[PDB]
């Protein structure tokens, strides 16, 4: 049983995800809120300029403490996706699959201030987290990609993988390696580890060192 | 002007693409969503198949995304397929296709997409299998989005880590901001915030430095 709540001031990003969840939630729920519902003004202000200037703005450290104080308890994981951010992976993916009680914090403008996570810190669990090495402009997509990448973790919703095929065996001109018909299936596999060597070779020497 | 084509057998995802809706808006690119069962031709309207030489899941058929790209791509278009097994999606890339006239994003399901489908577009167009990210997802369509969002903020008219930022008030719940960023020196709140993004840096991203881990 997960709860997700997101928190963003673009709610309607995130429909996809509530519209990609099947019938198991008669096991999960994931709720998203408008930000905007924890302002104090009539002008609904989220940002303002930052300290020691800069380009951009800086979230609202009031505003995002409100929501968070009515969202978030003791048990919370609070997920901030940020490009500054702890890399988060497939590990990461793994291990918060089996919380009760996310809550994702989408940032937008240059990020939110600081003494939100800080503070938050205190008293729950609070993880920055930045989904590869590219900016966007804001967290919204990069919390649909953390909500895909763990709830396909929870039951019931090294090396490269290397090319596969399917019927037909043969498609303008090209065939299926034959070794996969060959019903050897050591040999298969054996053709099928070295495809994943030159693959990750190729693609992502990173991963072999 | 840019053109991005998405191919998907979930069209609905793509939505949330309407910052983006800004660039759509203003008239710097047009995205276009494309079911890929538009392409088939039996009743079921299928897909995918079993793998050859055994597998879990399902392969992608061939014949469906070839006459899809048919219809879409032309030579000049730069072929897009998001996989977990591709070269990495980076900032550099997102500046490279930031100049693309026609990006055409393949977006897979099940345990992906015929390789003989990026092989036979190739003959014709360039291909870039690509990775977002060390994770698994059940599909394309996320990584599209990202995808999509990185590239379109860099189009014309549209390293470290980042320090950490602050905003009013100077003082909040007995925290207070730190004060150099109050002072107005330049050259000290430089220095400080240089020093802030090495420090997170060292801590985060270690590798972005030349280090372990
Ligand atoms: N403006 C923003 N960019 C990113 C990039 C990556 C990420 F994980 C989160 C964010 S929020
Ligand atoms: N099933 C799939 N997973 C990923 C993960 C990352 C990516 F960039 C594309 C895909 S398609």
């Amino acid at each position: 049983s997960m709860k997700i709540d997101v928190v963003t001031i673009f709610p309607e990003y995130l429909q996809p995800v509530r519209q990609s969840l099947p019938g198991k939630a008669i096991l999960v729920d994931v709720a998203v809120h408008d930000l905007r519902r924890w302002t104090h003004d009539v002008h609904k202000s989220v940002d303002d300029s930052p300290y020691g200037g800069g380009p951009g703005m800086v979230m609202k450290p009031t505003v995002w403490g409100d929501a968070l104080d009515e969202i978030c308890t003791s048990e919370t994981l609070l997920v901030v996706p940020t490009p500054a951010g702890y890399p988060f992976t497939q590990e990461t993916a793994w291990q918060w699959s089996t919380e009760d009680h996310l809550v994702i914090a989408c940032g937008r403008y240059e990020g939110i201030d600081q003494r939100v996570a800080d503070d938050a810190a205190t008293r729950m669990r609070v993880r920055e987290v930045s989904i590869g090495d590219y900016v966007l402009n804001g967290g919204e997509a990069a919390a649909l990609v953390i909500i895909e990448a763990v709830l396909r973790l929870v039951p019931g919703v090294s090396l490269l993988e290397g090319p596969s095929y399917t019927r037909p065996p043969s498609w303008r001109g090209m065939d299926v390696p034959p070794v996969l018909l060959s019903g050897d299936h050591a040999k298969i596999a054996a053709w099928r580890a070295e495809q994943s060597r030159q693959r990750t070779i190729e693609r992502r020497p990173d991963l072999l060192g």
